[PDB]
DNA sequence: GCACGTAGGGGAGAATTGG
RNA sequence: CUUGCUCGGUUCGCCGAGACUCCCCUACGUG
DNA sequence: CCAATTCT
């Protein structure tokens, strides 16, 4: 399942003010300060409505309005599974230390001498019982089924300056021709460049790509982001993920490029089929402002 | 101290069911 | 092959050659 | 209609 990455275009509130992330941060801060004995008593978390309403009331951890079961089994299963990772990290190395004790022992009966002194075992919990190398907060907002990207609709989805594309209509194939533009119009190829163009089928960049305008010592092209950041919005492909009262609109063009260069899909594909080649569980990065889609088994 | 290999733990659904 | 990114050419209009398994966290070396 | 359920 190779990755695929898309850019966020709209955002009701930042991803750090989201109850899905506010709860997630609160859950693991409470957990990462447990002793090896408090975790066992507090590690009886179910995958049900009643159990999660028991865990979130017995263990104090506040809920900011988040009571979605499918979005609380990606927070309470990841947190405790990373918790055991630190102890496992210790005892997958200490195991090799007690395998090292085997290594020194094996030669020892051959010599016949009594076994030599060996290193002791090092735990992962400090003197107070709290974990020594306490994990850090994962900022990733993992998505669940009932909230998956869907095509943007101007009617039902909230009013937003954009253009909506019907699933039924196949996604258009941009800049089909290259040299058919008259002089001056953004996209015009000068006549001298027309000889010695590519005879091979490669990715085609559009005139407002940053790679075409990136500053470098040999370039004298003026960068004005009041134009290269407005032409792209009209031609964008919006897909929306709506958690509660909060909605993210992304740019599906990052998925359209992926299928093209990997041979999965041709020029004529619907938005449904484009979104149907990927998992319905994006991964979000609040700091970068990016969403990471994944493929399927085929 | 920014920077870097590195090493090593974790993570990256979706088909039925029921009010 | 419409976004993003890297190394280049340009009459400055956009053209050539590419990369694509990524993210989080905690450790230990290099000056 | 759409959350909660059970399995890899």
């Amino acid at each position: 399942c190779p990755p695929a990455k898309v850019n966020i275009l709209a955002q009701s509130r930042p991803l750090s003010e989201w109850p899905i992330n506010l709860v997630s941060k609160g859950v693991q801060e409470y957990v990462y300060g447990l002793t090896a004995a408090e975790r066992e008593a507090n590690g009886d978390f179910g995958t049900s409505r009643k159990s999660l309403d028991r865990w979130f009331a017995r263990t104090g951890v506040p809920t900011h309005g988040y009571t979605t079961v499918q979005g609380l089994n990606l927070i309470l299963r990841h947190t405790f599974n990373r918790y055991d990772g630190v102890i496992k990290k210790v005892e997958t190395r200490n195991e090799k230390r007690r395998s090292k004790a085997t290594r020194i022992n094996v030669s020892r009966e051959a010599d016949g001498l009594p076994p030599i002194e060996a290193e002791p075992e090092e735990t992962a919990f400090g003197p107070d019982g709290k974990l020594k190398e306490r994990p850090g907060i994962n900022p990733s907002i993992y998505c669940y089924q009932q909230v998956s990207p869907v095509p943007y609709n101007p009617a039902k989805h909230p009013a937003l300056p954009f253009s909506g594309v019907d699933p039924g209509a196949p996604l258009p194939l941009g800049t089909p021709n290259r040299l058919s533009i008259p002089k001056g119009q953004p996209g015009y190829v000068p006549e001298w460049q027309r000889p010695h163009l590519s005879t091979k089928n490669k990715r085609i960049r559009k005139w407002y790509a940053r790679a075409n305008w990136r500053r470098k010592p040999g370039r004298k092209s003026v960068l004005d982001e009041a134009k290269l950041k407005e032409a792209a919005l009209k031609e964008a492909i919006p897909i929306i993920v709506t958690i509660g009262k909060d909605w993210i609109v992304m740019d599906a063009r990052g998925l359209l490029r992926a299928v093209y260069w990997r041979g999965i899909a041709k020029p004529g594909l619907s938005l449904k089929e484009l979104l149907g080649f990927f998992s319905g569980d994006p991964v979000l990065d609040p700091k970068r402002g990016i969403a990471t889609f994944t493929f399927k088994l085929g």
